[PDB]
């Protein structure tokens, strides 16, 4: 066939019940994730090829970057809770990977403050039970697929994208192959 199990995607031996329709995992410590975000714009390109009626979910993971990795998962919970993902994603990536100015939870906080989120608003969210459960939700989604690598995308808790089976000579062509594959899996 054109799309074959084990080439553009793999099928989960242990499908996941009730999972989000399009689910992306990443880490601000993750180099292909930085690329996916700032160079490729994968999420944006997938979204514009996705069906009417399909929401996209993106979660952070703990297993890169030690203590700071976990801090970033909680910060991403704060971002989701406040709905400020599009304001902090780029400065967090640059802070961790480009300028390397994020070394502590306080440096993460600085990114939000600089992005216009009030300190008291940030601190209230950080310490909140709603954010605790959003951290738990992120951890549980990753646990459900026994996630060992990022970036990763899952469709309907059944299919995992396999970007290693895609051309990388051209970045544009890679992105569209990725997006078209997601659209295919979603219609499946």
């Amino acid at each position: 066939a054109q799309y074959e199990d084990g080439k553009q995607y793999t099928t989960l031996e242990k499908p996941v019940a009730g999972a989000p329709q399009v689910l992306e995992f990443f880490s601000f410590f993750c180099p292909h994730c930085y690329q996916f975000e700032e160079v490729l714009h994968i999420s944006d390109n997938v979204k514009k090829k996705l069906p009417e009626g399909v929401k996209m979910t993106k979660y952070h993971v703990n297993f890169m970057g030690g203590d700071l990795g976990k801090d970033l998962t909680q910060a991403w919970a704060v971002a989701m809770a406040l709905g400020v993902e599009d304001k902090v994603t780029v400065p967090l990536f640059e802070g961790v990977q480009k300028t390397q100015t994020i070394r502590s939870a306080s440096d993460i906080r600085d990114v939000f403050i600089n992005a216009g989120i009030k300190g008291e608003e940030y601190d209230a969210a950080w310490n909140s039970f709603v954010v605790k459960s959003l951290v738990a939700q992120q951890e549980k989604a990753a646990a459900d697929v026994q996630l060992r690598g990022v970036p990763a995308m899952f469709v309907n808790g059944k299919y995992q994208l396999n970007p290693q089976g895609m051309d990388t000579s051209n970045m544009d062509v890679f992105v569209q192959q990725y997006a078209d594959t997601v659209k295919y899996l979603s219609e499946k």
